[PDB]
């Protein structure tokens, strides 16, 4: 005897990505 | 006796997408 | 009796890289 129990509590949020690439290069002076 | 413990809970979600990146370096010239 | 519930899911994957940075600032006065 004994029935499984209830599914457990879903994962908790992925941590945030990282910061995107640097720019290009800015326009001539 | 109690049955075995539950099936694993679902898997969490993405995180968000990060910033944006640093500005670009400067224009030319030197 | 029921089980015990079953272990948190596992914390999701990492969100992607942000967009790339803004133009940078104009080049030094010639």
């Amino acid at each position: 005897p004994g029935p499984p129990g209830p599914p457990g509590i879903t994962g908790a949020r992925g941590l945030a990505g990282p910061p995107g690439p640097p720019g290009p290069p800015g326009p001539p002076g």
